[PDB]
């Protein structure tokens, strides 16, 4: 029973986070998940702002009303070439990573690891903080709150 999150770097509060390798987080899972994080789903206004900051990732993934992928360098590979944040507009499914924003983080870029799932409840599930560093927080607990979602 175990969950692995890959984080990233925070840019102006603003960062990624993946479940297990795979696009698989529902948009109320993604709530819940940054809610673990004392986080939000960002603000499109927010995501502009981080990109401004240096951040850009080649993954889907949840802002509050959106699903994008903020790109610095345009790469064939990754959100077709696009720069800005861009917007997906059509697919047929549901599931993918999120982003997440820390109001208390640094105003730029911030590359230390996270160290802390500060707001998981009580729960049986091993959650493991993984950050692009290789570098491991692990503690046991829950952050689901709907059913569907488990
Ligand atoms: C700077 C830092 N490293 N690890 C932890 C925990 C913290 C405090 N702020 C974090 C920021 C991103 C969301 C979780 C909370």
């Amino acid at each position: 029973n175990q969950i692995d999150l890959n984080v990233t770097c925070r840019y102006a509060g603003v960062f990624h986070v993946e479940k297990n390798g795979r696009y698989s987080i529902s948009r109320t899972e993604a709530a819940d998940l940054c809610q673990a994080f004392n986080s939000t789903l960002p603000t499109m206004d927010q995501m502009k702002l981080a990109l401004s900051k240096g951040f850009e990732t080649c993954r889907y993934g949840f802002i509050e009303g959106n699903v994008v992928i903020p790109r610095i360098h345009p790469n064939a590979i990754c959100a077709a070439n696009h720069t800005g944040v861009y917007i997906l507009v059509t697919s047929n499914t549901s599931h993918y990573d999120t982003y997440c924003f820390n109001a208390s983080a640094p105003p730029e870029e911030d590359c230390t690891s996270v160290t802390d799932l500060p707001n998981s409840f009580d729960g049986p599930v091993t959650i493991t903080i993984v950050n692009r560093d290789g570098t491991r927080y692990s503690k046991k607990g829950e952050y689901r709150t709907h059913q569907e979602d488990i």
